[PDB]
Order: structure tokens, then C-alpha cells, then sequence
């Protein structure tokens, strides 16, 4: 994917990881975000709980800086 300035999302939904690049999120995270891969509705990428990884785009939401 692409690299962004660093933002944060919250998650909205459940998401459980399975490969080695994924992150598993529960409603409620918040997701420290720095990469996208553009889609329908794709993916974001970025660090919880000292993991990192994608989840689908439109299981969280931007964080009002
Ligand atoms: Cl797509
Ligand atoms: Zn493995
Ligand atoms: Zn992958």
C-alpha cells in the first residue's frame, strides 16, 4: 500500500486477523493509522497492542484531530 501522515481510527466493528499482515480489532480500539491500500472499500494499515497490520477500511472510523 501507500504511506499517509499518521492518523487515528476507532474501531467500529469486529475484525479477527488471519494472515501474518492482518491486525485483529475490537469496537472500541483505536488503531495508531500510517498506511492504505486503496479499494472498494479496502484496507487500512497500522499499529495496535504492538501489532501491525491491515483491517478493511470500513470497520472503524477517522478520529477528529
Ligand atoms: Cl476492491
Ligand atoms: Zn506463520
Ligand atoms: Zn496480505
Amino acid at each position: 500500500g501507500s504511506h499517509m501522515k499518521v492518523v487515528y481510527y476507532r474501531a467500529l466493528y469486529p475484525f479477527e486477523s488471519r494472515s501474518h499482515d492482518e491486525i485483529t480489532i475490537q469496537p472500541g480500539d483505536i488503531v495508531m493509522v500510517d498506511e492504505s491500500q486503496t479499494g472498494e472499500p479496502g484496507w487500512l494499515g497500522g499499529e495496535l497492542k504492538g501489532k501491525t497490520g491491515w483491517f478493511p477500511a470500513n470497520y472503524a472510523e477517522k478520529i477528529p484531530e
